[PDB]
């Protein structure tokens, strides 16, 4: 069962999956809060132990949901208002103060850089043109043996 | 028997299997608690030793299951309640206090970074544009011999 | 649902995606300010919790939009004028003072560099022509085994 | 004989075989306790020496099995009970104390990490964006000679 | 919309794009001075905010263009004349003083270099002919498994 | 003769042959104790020397086999008994004392590791996400020439 | 428009373009002295600004060409004569003094080098023949998965 | 003649030939004791020198064979007996004392190693899981030109 | 025009072009002494400037050729004689003194080297046979995705 | 002529040619003692110089052959006898003293090594199993352009 | 003309050309002693200068050949005799004194090396078997895009 579904999921897409191109992400997607994950089992229960598991499951989940509901209703109500106020101010500041500052800084930088680039390169490039000659004159001799078998499915 | 099933399992999927992309995982899946694994044997028993193995197996497993059942029933019932309370509070705090803090921090960071990026790069890039010339001017001469045999199955 | 659309998006283009060739960019595209992202949830709500989520959503979004509207109307109006003045001056200076300076600097640099290049290379090149002989005389012997299976879909 | 079966076993599967992905394994599978392995021979015996080998084999194996049977019957009986007790307690503790602790630790960690990630990257990334320019501007010239022979079996 | 056009643009040409072969270039092509870029928005406006955006846009752009026009007309007029004078002198000097100096320097250098090259190489080459023997005698054994699936579109 | 059989043996299997995956092996398979190997010859004997070789062979082999037979019969008999006793005890201890200890140690370790993993990674990972940007922006230009000849056997 | 012609120019030739094989070259080909390049613009002008651009263009270009013409006629005339004299002398010296000196130096060097080469190699080569054994005994096990899609245009 | 047979011998098998997998081998196969090898010639003799070579050959070979025959007959006779005695004792000791010691050592080692492995890895692995992120995010752009010619023989 | 001929010249031969295999070469082939190269122009002349260029060209070239002719006739005549004398002596010495010395040195070296080679290798090789085991036991798992488009011209 | 035969010889076999697998070889094959090689010429003689070459050739070769013949006849005669005596003794010692010593040493070594191997590996291996995790999690994105031309001869 | 013949010569053979396998070679093949090479010209002569070149050529070549002829006739005739004497002695010594010494040294070395090899390896190999585990567990994810164009000529 499990391994078959796992292999089916692995065979759909074989390419890269990294997420390093985004620096402003949360970690919430990895967490798992559920009875089968919070209270792991080392080997398969028998029917004599399944009843105990069954009782404990409802106790745990009922308590966990009750507390969350109560706190969300009677304290989240204030948190939403309070966070909304500061988030509105933050949006205003981002639009009307940071962007213009960054654009003006870009203009001030882009007018000086070319001369420094040219000046440094004109003086330093020969040292690496000379060093380039070390990777000329590569020469390889190769010999091979091989066997192959193949099938059509 | 065993090696054949092992090879059959190996030939289904030949790709990568690492799990480094998840930093919040448990190690429970690797453990094996069973008589044939807890009391290993160096070579195949004969029928004169199988009887002793048979007696010891039931003794071990019966004791192991009895203790676990008793403790699960008379002490797990309290652990479930106690853990549920704190887990409810933890969920509330994660939703209503951490997320807003992180989003506000993201807004405060994203408004300063571009200028530092531009300023550093404008001053440091030429040093690596000059160093790039070392990998130009590669030149290779190659010669080959080969034999091959193949079959259709 | 979600994983299928993700895989569909991944399979359209498999090439490089980096943006290092631009040094004057903002980070705004990565941010996400919305209730479902500002107040994350660790596991799927049930219908008893969806109502609380529903109330909190409207409270948060209403406050956030109201503050932004008011500040944009009664303070952004002055910011636009003030930034426009300095941006006009910045454009004039970029066109009529920086460009000529950079072009004259280019002319002054390009008239001296060739002699320094020739002088340095004539004295330093032999040291890397001699070092080039180390990568001659490579010789490889190789042997291979292989099995393959394939399908047409 | 032997080399042929060895080659037949090698040609079934040519892929990786390492076991580094499991950190909780025993070494029992490598051991070999048998007369032909415990008392190795440097060269093939003749029929005059096979008789001596034959006598020594039965002596060794009989003694070895007798001692193991006696100790397994009259001492393994107590070991099974004693180990079963502690293993039951160990299972209970693993399920009802370690898992909840680890999950709560995960929740406490996952709420702080994003801000540290963003803060560090925003300050350190440009230093490696600048260094990336060294691997641009690679250029290769290549020339080849080749001979090949092939067969269908 | 946007991602589709982006992918269409990416699929036209998949080759190298670097510009390191030119050391005398400006950075003007990367800049973007426009209201939608100078005053970025974190999420899509609604129609109640579009009106405020609409007013601010015309204010900003009108002021920015007016100042630039006035300064270009009443100060760029003098800048053009003044820069033209010095640029004419610069062209004359580049043609009639730098080029001859560089050519004469080339002649003076090219008459001495060959002897230094020969003298250094004759003394230093053996040290790298001896070191070349380290990359002889490479020998590789390789085994492979593979599965493949393919389609015609 | 000899080289042909050597090449025939080499062409059967061309894959890897190392044995590093087993840490508990003996070296007996490499030894060769025989007259033609114990008393090597630098060049092919003639018939006048073959007679001397023939006499020496029987002397050497007869003495060597006699001593081994006598010692195996009158001293190996005791060695077999003595080693069998200790090997029986060793098997008992391996089964009934080492395995349980190792399994209990596994349980004690596997309950602590996840938290340390998460804690270390959450603090250290950004330092290597930043360093990952150095291998972006690789760009290659390549040109080729080639000649080929081939045959069917 | 522009990007299409750029891509058309890029697709003609995809090979190496470096110029490191020539050490006696000028940098004139990279420079661009023209009004559209000397006085860059950050964004497209409108028709109200095109008139100002039009006036400034003729002023700049007229002044620049006038000064260059006058100086070329009344001072380049003497520069040509003066440079011609020294260039004639330089050609004579290159032909009749440098070449013979270099050829005689070649003869004096080529008569001593072989002995030094042989003497050094005979003493140093074994040290790198011994070190060559480290790259024998490479062994690889590989496994693969793959999907492919293709089209004819 | 010679080069043709050399090339014929080289073309039979093109794979690896190293012998590093055996640590208990002699060097006798490389030696060559014969007149044409003991008394080398720098260039082809003429018929006037072949006669002198012919006389010297028989003198050398006759003396060399006579001494070897005499010493083999009158001293090798004792060497065979003496070596046979010690070799018989050596075989007995190898079978009946070393093998059991090594097997018992294997059992004593294999019972302790797993715990040390698990303990070290649980503490040290995260440091290399974090370091693994440096080889993500590789991105390559490549362009190619090629010409090819081929023949059937 | 120009770029088309450049590309036509680049597409004829795509292989290596280095000249490091010759240590006794001159640099004359790189130089360019002509009016269009000695007096470079930054941008295309108009017909009003072409006349000035036309006058200066003839002045420069006439003077340059006159001086060279006169010096070649009235001073090269003596240089040829003087250099011929010393070159004749140099050829005689190269043939009749250097070659014999080098051949005798070769004979003296080639008689000592083999013993030093054997002696050093016999003592040092094991250290690199042991180090060879580090590159055994390589194992790779790979997975791929791909899209392709192609045309016949 | 010459280059054609050289290329014909190069195209027969394109594989490896090194000789590092033999440590007991002489260098005689590289030497060339002949008038055309002992007295080299820098450029082709004319018929007026061929006569002088012709006289000198016979003088040199006649003297060289005469001295060698006389010394070979009247001194090589004794050298052959003297070397034959010691070579006979050397062969006897190699067969009847070195081989047995080496075989006995092999037996003494092969009985101790396995325990040291196991003991070291059991303690040191985890340190390199942990370090193996650094080469997991490699991820590559690649894009390509290509042109090709081909011919049948 | 010239470039076409150069390219024709380059396209005949594309393989390795190094000569490092021979340590006893002269450098005469690289030299070029001729008027067109001894007295190089920077640019093509006109017919007014060709006459001066024509006179100088005959003067130089006549003097150079006369001196060489005279010295070859009246001094080479002694050199040939004198060198022949010593070369005869050198050949005799090479055949009858160096070869036997080297062969005896080979026999003395080849009898000691195996024991040192075995002894060192048995103690040092485990250290590199343990280090081999670092290159296991490599895992790669790859994705590709490609375009191709091709022609038949």
């Amino acid at each position: 069962e499990a391994e078959e579904k796992y292999i089916e999921r692995q065979l759909k897409y074989l390419g890269p999956i990294s997420q390093v191109s985004d620096a402003y992400r949360l970690d919430t997607t990895t967490l798992k809060i559920e009875f089968d994950d919070s209270f792991p089992e080392v080997s398969k229960p028998g029917p004599a132990l399944e009843s105990v598991r069954k009782l404990n499951r409802i106790l745990y989940e009922g308590m966990s949901d009750a507390i969350h509901i109560i706190f969300s209703l009677f304290l989240g109500f204030l948190a939403a208002i309070t966070v909304g106020f500061f988030m509105g101010m933050a949006r205003f500041m981002y639009t009307y103060m940071a962007g213009p500052f960054n654009q003006l800084m870009f203009l001030l930088i882009a007018s000086l850089a070319p001369s420094w680039r040219a000046f440094f390169r004109a003086g330093m490039d020969p040292i690496f043109e000379s060093g380039s000659l070390a990777l000329s004159n590569i020469q390889v001799r190769l010999g091979m043996e091989g066997k192959a078998r193949h099938k059509e499915l």
